[PDB]
């Protein structure tokens, strides 16, 4: 109705509704936005002119501006939705979502001696877009620190905004591009000003959250034999001299490894293997030596995670592949050279049907051909690309998790579903961007033309609100035994999981695999 | 909505006009209901007496000094409220279902 | 209810009241970690309860 210093723009609002197939997740949370790098634009460089290796070079632009990510699950689920979602529900995707902005203060701190002192300011601006064309360099869903906290009554530091460009060593080639973030048209706000937008996301298919009940090779009824045969016997037996002869047979219960099937795992590209347990690890550091990396443009570049596959087998669990895993690390773990109790290992377990074992070969072919005279022989499949007639598994989505990522727009690409999980979007949610507006300090007397390089010292806090409507997979199944569930233990604890310590600390204890529920394949 | 700070020894408060504050009730009950123990803190009997408003805690399962699985932890920002700068109000209605005399 | 009173299935709804914290000076460089700095507040006003 009527906007001023004195009203309120926008209320908090943090919900859940479940309603039929839909589900509605609205977040708000308080943000403070500092000045960066003085109002200025800067190129920014590493080349191996110092200590850094050729592949870690890299050229390009930190921005003055700062920009919102909420990418991950956890913004928008309490571990109680969470487990409302993951216990009854097949699958889900995203509809549409909301965002809000308002409540806008802006203060401006000055140093005299050693006092400090803060005061709002009331007639100055902040500036907000987003970007719906996708014109900019979309930084999202690399996984960066910075994401809305995941405990509402935490207060948040609003991440800088900064891009890379092509390069050679540490200078720039001709095709790099720079980008001018105030050429955008953009909305300024006062304090008694409010923003929003609405978006909706294109079509994609559900995330599938399950389990299958059986597995790839074991579809095939066990009391009945196939009408096909196979090459069961290239020499005859009980002789004291055998001759080479060929004989044949059906596939039956007794032997099930020789019956013909209709179907193939999913691609196959090996990863090293590593125990927890230190001890049985060779002593030398493999880490980046032994690892899978994969060679763009002359500049090794290490595979992480890769792609989907079983993390180990059948009473492996001491085993994990080297790179081929998320780690997520526990609250206050340290940022370098942590301890393996301060990190916690996602497990990919769930997809052994589907899927080939991480740190195992995918098969083995034939390397020469036989004859009277020559011994056959075997060869061994590291990397296997797809082929027709496979079938594979997605990566599982934590909690801690990135919900989406921007598909590249290239030529071509093959199942475009990002590496580290999530939803593959041709227009993902437009990134915005905010910064505060400049304000000078007391500029001379006398004209001069170089720019005004003093400013006044300060920064911006407010409220924001993001809300998404989500689509449920109803779980319809037949099944007679009970399922698994996820559940909290049972037995007395120190203190309580998913809740704040005595010091006020808010910590998760583990990840929160997203498959539970069962299916046939 | 005032704010106050400490420059050595001496103390200044002056009105924050854009701060805000957050209000609401829970009208599904689904927190811990807390009144009812004739705890200290209720308005003064006296009109003219300004008052502290008082902390809100709660109590769950334990044994001993430590908790059980069942412990229930409550956000309270995980709720809708209403947000006032100094030039707003807030109200709400309630009506007490059917209930007998008190006998006096 | 032994301390007298009336028994209520749905008594009247509890209020609960917070200032809107507001942060202090954030650094220049990001940080990960919640801020912790706050400038000190706090809030009064009028209050009216009218019952029949």
């Amino acid at each position: 109705g009527a906007d001023g210093v004195g009203s309120s723009s926008g209320n908090w609002h943090c919900d859940s509704t479940w309603l039929g197939d839909r589900v509605i997740t609205t977040s708000t949370r308080t943000w403070a936005l500092p000045t960066y790098n003085n109002h200025l634009y800067k190129q920014i460089s590493n080349g191996t002119s110092g200590g850094a290796t050729n592949d870690n070079t890299y050229f390009g632009y930190s921005t003055p501006w700062g920009y919102f990510d909420f990418n991950r699950f956890h913004c928008h689920f309490s571990p109680r939705d969470w487990q409302r979602l993951i216990n009854n529900n097949w699958g889900f995707r995203p509809k549409r979502l909301s965002f809000k902005l308002f409540n806008i203060q802006v203060k401006e701190v000055t140093q005299n001696e050693g006092t400090k002192t803060i005061a709002n300011n009331l007639t100055s601006t902040i500036q907000v877009f987003t970007d719906s064309e996708y014109q900019l360099p979309y930084v999202l869903g690399s996984a960066h620190q910075g994401c809305l906290p995941p405990f509402p009554a935490d207060v948040f530091m609003i991440p800088q905004y900064g891009y890379l460009t092509l390069n050679n060593g540490s200078q720039a080639v001709g095709r790099s591009s720079f980008y001018c973030l105030e050429y955008f048209p953009s909305q300024m706000l006062r304090t008694g000003n409010n923003f929003q937008f609405t978006y909706t996301f294109e079509d994609v298919p559900f995330h599938s959250s399950y389990a299958h009940s059986q597995s790839l090779d074991r579809l095939m009824n066990p009391l009945i034999d196939q009408y096909l045969y196979y090459l069961s016997r290239t020499q005859t037996t009980g002789g004291t001299a055998n001759t080479q002869t060929l004989g044949f047979s059906q596939g039956g219960p007794n032997t099930m490894a020789n019956q013909a099937k209709n179907w193939l795992p999913g691609p196959c590209y090996r990863q090293q293997r590593v125990s927890t347990t230190t001890g049985q690890n060779n002593n030398s550091n493999f880490a980046w030596t032994a690892g899978t990396k994969y060679h763009l443009n002359g500049r090794n570049s290490l595979a992480n995670p890769g792609i989907a596959m079983a993390t180990h087998k059948d009473d492996e669990e001491r085993f994990f592949p080297s790179n081929g895993i998320l780690i997520f690390g526990k609250q206050n773990a340290a940022r370098d050279n942590a301890d393996y109790s301060d990190v916690m290992l996602t497990s990919e377990e769930e997809i052994k049907t589907t899927n080939p074992v991480a740190t195992e070969e995918y098969g083995i072919v034939a390397d020469n051909l036989q004859q009277q005279n020559t011994a056959p022989q075997i060869g061994t499949v590291n990397s296997q690309g797809a082929l027709p007639g496979m079938v594979w598994q997605n990566r599982d989505v934590y909690l801690q998790g990135p919900i989406w990522a921007k598909i590249p727009h290239t030529d071509g690409n093959f199942h475009p579903s990002p590496l580290m999980g999530g939803f593959g979007l041709k227009h993902p949610p437009p990134q915005i961007l905010i910064k505060n507006t400049p304000v000078p300090a007391d500029p001379p007397t006398t004209f001069n033309q170089s720019k005004l390089n003093s400013f006044i010292t300060q920064y911006s806090t407010g409220q924001v609100s993001v809300e998404i409507e989500w689509e449920l997979q109803k779980e319809n199944s037949k099944r007679w035994n009970p399922e698994i569930q996820y559940t909290s233990n049972y037995y007395k604890s120190t203190s309580v999981d998913f809740a704040v310590n005595t010091e006020g600390v808010y910590s998760e204890p583990r990840p929160i695999g997203t498959r539970y529920l069962t299916r046939n394949l």
